[PDB]
């Protein structure tokens, strides 16, 4: 989807 992380990049 639209999402931001440092680690587990999502949907």
């Amino acid at each position: 989807x639209l999402l931001v992380t440092a680690g587990l990049v999502l949907a």
